[PDB]
């Protein structure tokens, strides 16, 4: 295959791209390094930022998550209809952006004296999410426009991992309720996330979630 | 256009959107929020994610600023010189962001306590930007391919405020330290930096730096 994602065996900030390749029908391969791969060092000194991600296409070593879901967004085709549209599904994804490092450091640094205050915000949080579906389509379609873009997969990771963290986060949010079922409905991607290389991986890292 | 940023009185998130439009010849207006206006709750509500900074350009409202620094690139050519190297000036970007994350978390949440170990970590956090300038026409140009980017524009302004924080902390790093005084000395640029507008304001919200 011409893609290679480069990660340890976690979903972590790869679970949105790899849902974005399934459901696209693309191939690619996983090369798992091991928290002892890592603590030998060559592989982290040699990433750009120290940390992974990685991902190649073809000779093109790219690192950061967001970037290579921009990429494909680009060469896929699924990064809005015209400029305006691109422009939205941006600011949908710096939204997840925002959101997910929030919950990362809920995860990692903070998460037994952090876990109330966190789940209380959060419908606050996710609001912004529900507001732009009622005003696309009545919330009907996808998150920008009506054809599905790389914000989509991210959004809707972020929602599948928050419905772990806090079982029915979603309840008081109809429109994005009824969008994670309708997307993850969709028939490659229904298959991906039952798949064995989705489910036996672990949201995160340290075994919290 | 026409362009409108709205944002507290300080450069902040708002500095290399600002730095972009000068040397890019554009115009724009500022409406300024003071904390007393946001305090009033009204504004903060209709804001996306309630908060700062909002962008309008004509019938367009924007929220995040690198959606915004994005929509920039996308419009004026800001953005490298095909989907290659797009890929590579959002890694640039998403590598300024996270380091301006953790500068945020020092100015804001943990400066006393936390300045020594930040500012023993910074060279290894700056020298990514450096090892991007060596791959590229020997740093002579810009940090991706032959062409400001937005990238470019957000980059030299976490140069610059890591200047403020650590003065010297360039002087490694010959190639960054070149290129800040190249951009820097861009005419319009040059202009815009040395005006009231940018010198008068302070780099953040709370009286550090
Ligand atoms: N802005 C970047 C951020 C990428 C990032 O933060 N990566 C981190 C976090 S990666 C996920 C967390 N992690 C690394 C901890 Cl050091 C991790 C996750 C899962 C495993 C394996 C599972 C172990 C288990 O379940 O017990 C091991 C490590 C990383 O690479 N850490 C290594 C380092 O900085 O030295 C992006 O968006 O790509
Ligand atoms: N991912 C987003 C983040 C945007 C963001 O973090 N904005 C914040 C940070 S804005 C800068 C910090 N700030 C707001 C703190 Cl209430 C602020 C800074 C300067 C002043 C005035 C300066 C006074 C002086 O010292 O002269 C007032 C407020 C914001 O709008 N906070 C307000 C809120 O959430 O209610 C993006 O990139 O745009
Ligand atoms: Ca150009
Ligand atoms: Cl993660
Ligand atoms: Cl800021």
């Amino acid at each position: 295959p011409p893609y290679t994602v480069v990660y340890f065996p976690v979903r972590g900030r790869c679970a949105a791209l790899r849902m974005l390749l399934a459901d696209q029908g693309q191939s690619w391969k996983e090369e798992v390094v091991t928290v002892e791969t890592w603590q030998e060092g060559s592989l982290k000194a040699s990433c750009l930022y120290g940390q992974l991600p990685k991902f190649q296409d073809g000779d093109l070593t790219l690192y950061q998550s967001n970037t290579i879901l921009r990429h494909l967004g680009r060469t896929l085709g699924l990064y809005g209809k015209d400029q305006q549209e691109a422009a939205l599904v941006d600011m949908v994804n710096d939204g997840v952006e925002d959101l997910r490092c929030k919950y990362i450091s809920l995860i990692y640094t903070n998460y037994e004296a952090g876990k109330d205050d966190y789940v209380k915000a959060l419908p606050g949080q996710l609001k912004p999410f529900e507001t732009l579906l009622s005003q696309n389509q009545g919330g009907k379609t996808f998150i920008v426009g009506d054809q599905i873009s790389f914000a989509d997969y991210n959004l809707l990771d972020l929602l599948l991992i928050h419905e772990v963290l806090a079982p029915g986060c979603l309840d008081a949010f109809p429109l994005l309720s009824a969008y994670v079922g309708r997307l993850s409905a969709r028939p490659k991607l229904k298959a991906f996330l039952a798949s064995p290389e989705y489910v036996n991986l672990p949201i995160n890292g340290n075994g919290k979630q």
